């Protein structure tokens, strides 16, 4: 096997926010059967962010989600030459991120490059004053259309003062060369920044997820 129980990672995001441009390079490790890995990451370029890290969490591994042998891996099939993936963030309050990426597997570690867009964050959201606190459990509901891995996610954004800022999440992931895609079955995700030092320009993430079967509901009643 090319994908081992213990891989590293290597990530670079270019991207801007509301016109405000970025770039981070990070560094992640994990277990891809096992559904879990980490990730450090250094702002390197429009440090310090004037804007909430946590639209940017997302956005930083799904050849680590764990599969139950009956639901194929697409994306772990997908390897050597990897897959890429198109993801739209639409935020209840208008903000959009639209963000393109590519994974492939190089000299024995994976390699992603992230290119990000966040345009029309009002200037007093939640997301330009920094009033985010981490995102809640997600699932996501996968189904394939098109010779492609779609999923749809409603993520929620906990706000400081309490409630909620929610994402209308749209992905599409696509193996660079046709292997077997999946019916529908649900990614139950959770992630968390678990360290950041005062001025957010050194993040460290954990994430954790696993596939499972759907119980029938994939828009309302998942």
């Amino acid at each position: 096997a090319i994908i081992k129980e213990f891989m590293r990672f290597k990530v670079r995001m270019e991207g801007s926010v509301n016109g405000h441009e970025f770039e981070i390079e990070g560094e992640g490790e994990g277990r891809p059967y096992e559904g879990t890995q980490t990730a450090k990451l250094k702002v390197t370029k429009g440090g310090p962010l004037p804007f909430a890290w946590d639209i940017l969490t997302p956005n930083f591994s799904k050849a680590y989600v764990k599969h139950p042998a009956d639901i194929p891996d697409y994306l772990k099939l997908s390897f050597p030459e990897g897959f890429k993936w198109e993801r739209v963030m639409n935020f209840e309050d208008g903000g959009v991120v639209t963000v393109t990426q590519d994974s492939s597997l190089q000299d024995g570690e994976f390699i992603y490059k992230v290119k990000l867009r966040g345009t029309m964050f009002p200037s007093d959201g939640p997301v330009m004053q920094k009033k985010t606190m981490g995102w809640e459990a997600s699932s996501e509901r996968m189904y394939p259309e098109d010779g492609a891995l779609k999923g749809e996610i409603k993520m929620r954004l906990k706000l400081k003062d309490g409630g909620h800022y929610d994402a209308e999440v749209k992905t599409t992931y696509k193996a660079k060369k046709p292997v077997q895609l999946p019916g529908a079955y649900i990614v139950g995700i959770k992630l968390d920044i678990t360290s950041h030092n005062e001025d957010y320009t050194i993040v460290e993430l954990y994430e954790r997820a696993e596939g499972r079967h759907s119980t029938g509901g994939m828009d309302e009643l998942y």
